[PDB]
C-alpha cells in the first residue's frame, strides 16, 4: 500500500504464506478449522522470527571475529512494548507480510493487537533503554542490553468507580516467541554468608546460591542486517535447595523463595523504597551480568585491556553494585592489586542520572548490605576512605565537604549513597538534558564537579524514529518520504528539508489530512474498545505520562475546570471545542497520585454529562497507558502537555514523541522542552510559567499559595468547588487532601503557574481557529525534531563516553 513499508514481491509473499502455514501446522499443532486469531498471530510471529535468525547468528559471529569493544547497557528496566511490527519495519517485511496475510484471508493489524506489551519498565527510564537498544543496533554497535526477565511487568491499570485498581501483568501466559532460553549459560549468584580473611586475601563464604538463567531477545537494527542481543536473567533455585515427606515437600515448595527475585517489577516511579527484595534484584542482575561480561572478555588474563574491550553503562544507580562487584572479582578472585583494579573499574564504568528529586536517590541502609552483601560493604568502605583522602588532599581543612561527599551517610540509620558511589567509580557522569546536566553541576553534585569537572557531561535524551514515527504513524512517514525520500528514518536531521515546504499548499493539506485520519482512527478506537464517544473535530489536548505531583496533572485539572466554569458562565459564547485526555499509572502506594486519578474521573463525570456543555468539552481518562497505547494516542494528538514545575523533569521523552508526530507543545522551560523550543524557535512553542530561576526566588521568599487564592477569583471558585463537594456530591469532603496539599504543602507550586498557564491555553485555542497557521507551526516543529533522535544521543555516548565509532554500513544478509 504505502512505500516506506517495503516491497511485496511475488517470491517473498509466496515464501511467507507457506512458512505461515508450516508454523500453523507444525509449530502450533492446528489447522485452519480450529485456529483462533491468537494462533494466527503466533504463526506470523514465528514466520517473522525466522528472518531474524540468520542475521542474529551472523551478527554475533561477526563480533567474535572482529572483536570490537563491547557496550553493556545495564538496566533494571527495558520498556519494550510489542515486537512484531517493529521487527517487520526493521527487516522491511511489513508490506510483504500485509500482502501474505491478506491472501490467507487475515487482517495483519488485528493480529498485531493480540501481542502483549513486554511491559518490563515503569516509564521514561525504561523506555529510554528500549529506544537505546534500537539505536545501538541501527548504528552497528556491539551492544548488549542486560536486565531481569520479570514474570510480571508493570501492572495492568483498571479504573473502577474512578479508582485505579492494579492487576498482575501476566504477559508470559501464552508464551513469548521472541525470547530464546539459554539454560546452558546459567550462572550462580551469591547472597548472605560472611567474610573470611586468610593469609592471601578475603574470602566470601557460607553463601546462599541462586541461579541466573539467561533469555536472549533479538534487537534488529534498521535495515542494516545487524541483530544485537538483549539478555534478561531469570532466577532459579539450585536442585539441592532446602534439601520426612512434609519436610521434603516443603523444601521443594520453598524453591519459590529463591525464584521470587525475578517475579515482579517494582512499580514505584520517582520514589525510593529500601526493600530487601529490590536490593536482591539489583545485585542479581549485576552479578550475573559481570560474570558473563568477564567470561566473554576472557574468550577473546591481562585486565589492562579490559577497559579497551568493555564499556558498562549504568542506567541510573539501580545497577550501581557493578562497581564494588567488579572490584570484588578483580581483587578477591583475579588477585589484582587494589589500585590497578580501581583504575580498570573507573575506566570501564559510566553513570547516567535521571532525576534530581531527593526522595528518588537510592540510599541503602548499611545493616541491609551488611547482612546481604557483607563483602561489598567492606569494599564500599574502602572505596569511601580512599575517595575522602583525595577530597581532603584537594580541599584541606574543609570538613563539611568531607561529610557532604561521603558515600556513607551518618544518621539515625547509616546509609550508602549509591549516586556518590557511582560518581566515584565512573569515568563519566551524564545528565539527560542540558538544563538537567547543568543543575547536576550547580546543585546536587556540585562538590563532585569541583573535584572532577572532566567527569561531568550532557547527553540529551532521544526517541527512536522507527517505533515513534514509521511504526505508529505510517501516514505521516509516507507524505514526508514523498517529498524528501526515505533516508531520514536513520538520519532524522534530514527533516530540516521540510522547512522549504512550510508554504507548500499540498504539504499543508497532507499534514493536516494525516492528523485528521489519526484522530478519526483513535476516536473509533475509543468507541469500539471502551464505548466512549468523542468529537473528532475538537482539539485533542493530551497529557500522558506516569502520575506524579511534579508532572502537575493537577494544573491541567485546574485549567479544565476553568474552561467548564467559563462555559457555564457564558453558555452561548463560542469556545474552541476540546477533548482533554489524561492518562497514566499511579504507583500502587502513592495516595496523592491515586487521588489525582479519582479527581480526573470525577471532573469527567460532571463535565461529560452537562447538557449545556455539549460536545464542546470532554474529559477522558486514558486507562492503562503503556507503550502500545502511546503508539495510538500520540499520532492523534494536537496539543502536547509538558507542564512540570521548572527544574523537576530531568528530560522527558514523551515530549519528543509528540513533537515528531505533529502535535504542538504547551510547556514550561523544563528538561528537554528548553532544547525543543530552541530547535523549533520559541515562537513555534507555547511556553509559559516560572523558569528555574523564578522557582529559586520563590523558595528563598517562601511559597505562599494563599496569596494566589486571595488574588485570583477564578482560582478561588475552583478551590471552593473542590472543597464544597461539587465534584463529589455524595462524598463532599472526598478531595480534602488535594485542597489541603495545594493550599499548605505544594512542593510544586501549582498555583504559581496557573495564570500564565490559562492565558497561554487561550493562545493555543486562538491558533487552532486558524487551521492553515496551526499546520504551518506543526511543520516547523516536525522539521526541527531531528536532534531528538536517539541515534544522535547514542552516537554522542559512543564518541564521548564509550570510545567507539558508530557505523551505518550493512552486514551481508
Ligand atoms: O528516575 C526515574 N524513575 C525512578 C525514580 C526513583 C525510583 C525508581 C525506581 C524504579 C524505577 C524508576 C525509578 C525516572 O523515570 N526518570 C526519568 O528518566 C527519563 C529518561 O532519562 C527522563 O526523560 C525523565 O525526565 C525522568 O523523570
Amino acid at each position: 500500500q504505502i512505500s516506506v513499508r517495503g516491497l511485496a514481491g511475488v517470491e517473498n509473499v509466496t515464501e511467507l504464506k507457506k512458512n505461515f502455514n508450516r508454523h500453523l501446522h507444525f509449530t502450533l499443532v492446528k489447522d485452519r478449522n480450529v485456529a483462533t486469531p491468537r494462533d494466527y498471530y503466533f504463526a506470523l510471529a514465528h514466520t517473522v522470527r525466522d528472518h531474524l535468525v540468520g542475521r542474529w547468528i551472523r551478527t554475533q559471529q561477526h563480533y567474535y571475529e572482529k572483536d570490537p569493544k563491547r557496550i553493556y547497557y545495564l538496566s533494571l528496566e527495558f520498556y519494550m512494548g510489542r515486537t512484531l511490527q517493529n521487527t517487520m519495519v526493521n527487516l522491511a517485511l511489513e508490506n510483504a507480510c500485509d500482502e501474505a496475510t491478506y491472501q490467507l484471508g487475515l487482517d495483519m493489524e488485528e493480529l498485531e493487537e493480540i501481542e502483549e506489551d513486554a511491559g518490563l519498565g515503569n516509564g521514561g527510564l525504561g523506555r529510554l533503554a528500549a529506544c537505546f537498544l534500537d539505536s545501538m543496533a541501527t548504528l552497528g554497535l556491539a551492544a548488549y542490553g542486560y536486565g531481569i526477565r520479570y514474570e510480571f511487568g508493570i501492572f495492568n491499570q483498571k479504573i473502577c468507580g474512578g479508582w485505579q485498581m492494579e492487576e498482575a501483568d501476566d504477559w508470559l501466559r501464552y508464551g513469548n516467541p521472541w525470547e530464546k532460553a539459554r539454560p546452558e549459560f546459567t550462572l550462580p549468584v551469591h547472597f548472605y554468608g560472611r567474610v573470611e580473611h586468610t593469609s592471601q586475601g578475603a574470602k566470601w563464604v557460607d553463601t546462599q546460591v541462586v541461579l541466573a538463567m539467561p533469555y536472549d531477545t533479538p534487537v534488529p537494527g534498521y535495515r542494516n542486517n545487524v541483530v544485537n542481543t538483549m539478555r534478561l536473567w531469570s532466577a532459579k533455585a539450585p536442585n539441592d535447595f532446602n534439601l520426612n515427606v512434609g519436610g521434603y515437600i516443603q523444601a521443594v515448595l520453598d524453591r519459590n523463595l529463591a525464584e521470587n527475585i525475578s517475579r515482579v517489577l517494582y512499580p514505584n516511579d520517582n520514589f525510593f523504597e529500601g526493600k530487601e527484595l529490590r536490593l536482591k534484584q539489583e545485585y542479581f542482575v549485576v552479578a550475573a551480568t559481570l560474570q558473563d561480561i568477564i567470561r566473554r572478555f576472557k574468550s577473546s588474563t591481562n585486565f589492562d585491556a579490559f577497559p579497551d574491550k568493555v564499556a558498562i553503562q549504568l542506567n541510573d544507580t539501580h545497577p550501581s553494585l557493578a562497581i564494588p562487584e567488579l572490584m570484588r572479582v578483580l581483587v578477591d578472585l583475579e588477585r589484582l592489586d587494589w589500585d590497578k583494579a580501581w583504575e580498570v573499574t573507573v575506566k570501564t564504568c559510566a553513570y547516567t542520572n535521571h532525576t534530581v528529586l531527593p526522595e528518588a536517590l537510592e540510599r541503602w541502609p548499611v545493616h541491609l548490605l551488611e547482612t546481604l552483601l557483607p563483602r561489598h560493604l567492606q569494599i564500599i568502605y574502602e572505596i569511601n576512605q580512599r575517595f575522602l583522602n583525595r577530597v581532603a588532599a584537594a580541599f584541606p581543612g574543609d570538613v563539611d565537604r568531607l561529610r557532604r561527599m561521603s558515600l556513607v551517610e551518618e544518621g539515625a540509620v547509616k546509609r550508602i549513597n549509591m549516586a556518590h558511589l557511582c560518581i566515584a567509580g565512573s569515568h563519566a557522569v551524564n545528565g539527560v538534558a542540558r538544563i538537567h546536566s547543568e543543575i547536576l553541576k550547580k546543585t546536587i553534585f556540585k562538590d563532585f564537579y569541583e573535584l572532577e569537572p572532566h567527569k561531568f557531561q550532557n547527553k540529551t535524551n532521544g526517541i527512536t524514529p522507527r517505533r515513534w514515527l514509521v511504526l505508529c504513524n505510517p501516514g505521516l512517514a509516507e507524505i514526508i518520504a514523498e517529498r524528501i525520500g526515505e533516508e531520514y528514518i536513520s538520519d532524522l536531521d534530514q527533516l530540516r528539508k521540510l522547512l522549504s515546504y512550510v508554504d507548500d499548499e499540498a504539504f499543508i493539506r497532507d499534514v493536516a489530512k494525516v492528523k485528521q485520519e489519526n484522530k478519526l482512527k483513535f476516536a473509533a478506537y475509543l468507541e469500539r474498545e471502551y464505548k466512549v464517544h468523542i468529537n473528532p473535530n475538537s482539539l485533542f489536548d493530551v497529557q500522558v505520562k506516569r502520575i506524579h505531583e511534579y508532572k502537575r496533572q493537577l494544573l491541567n485539572c485546574l485549567h479544565v475546570i476553568t474552561l467548564y466554569n467559563r462555559i457555564k458562565k457564558e453558555p452561548n459564547k463560542f469556545v474552541v471545542p476540546r477533548t482533554v485526555m489524561i492518562g497514566g499509572k499511579a504507583a500502587p502506594g502513592y495516595h496523592m497520585a491515586k487521588m489525582i486519578i479519582k479527581l480526573i474521573t470525577a471532573i469527567g463525570d460532571v463535565v461529560n454529562h452537562d447538557p449545556v456543555v455539549g460536545d464542546r468539552l470532554r474529559v477522558i481518562f486514558l486507562e492503562n497507558y503503556r507503550v502500545s497505547l502511546a503508539e495510538k494516542v500520540i499520532p492523534a494528538a494536537d496539543l502536547s502537555e509538558q507542564i512540570s514545575t521548572a527544574g523537576t523533569e530531568a528530560s522527558g521523552t514523551g515530549n519528543m514523541k509528540f513533537m515528531l508526530n505533529g502535535a504542538l507543545t504547551i510547556g514550561t522551560m523544563d528538561g528537554a522542552n528548553v532544547e525543543m523550543a530552541e530547535e523549533a524557535g520559541e515562537e513555534n512553542f507555547f511556553i509559559f510559567g516560572m523558569r528555574v530561576e523564578d522557582v529559586d526566588r520563590l523558595d528563598q521568599r517562601g511559597y505562599n499559595a494563599q496569596e494566589y487564592y486571595d488574588r485570583i477569583p477564578e482560582l478561588r471558585q475552583i478551590i471552593e468547588q473542590l472543597s464544597s463537594g461539587f465534584f463529589s456530591p455524595k462524598q463532599p469532603d472526598l478531595f480534602k487532601d488535594i485542597v489541603n496539599m495545594l493550599m499548605h504543602h505544594d512542593r510544586f507550586k501549582v498555583f504559581a503557574d496557573y495564570e500564565e498557564y490559562v492565558k497561554c491555553q487561550e493562545r493555543v485555542s486562538a491558533l487552532y481557529k486558524n487551521p492553515r497557521e496551526w499546520t504551518r507551526m506543526v511543520i516547523r516543529n516536525i522539521a526541527t525534531s531531528g536532534k531528538f533522535s536517539s541515534d544522535r544521543t547514542i552516537a554522542q555516548y559512543a564518541r564521548e563516553i564509550w570510545g567507539v565509532e558508530p557505523s551505518r554500513q550493512r552486514l551481508p544478509a
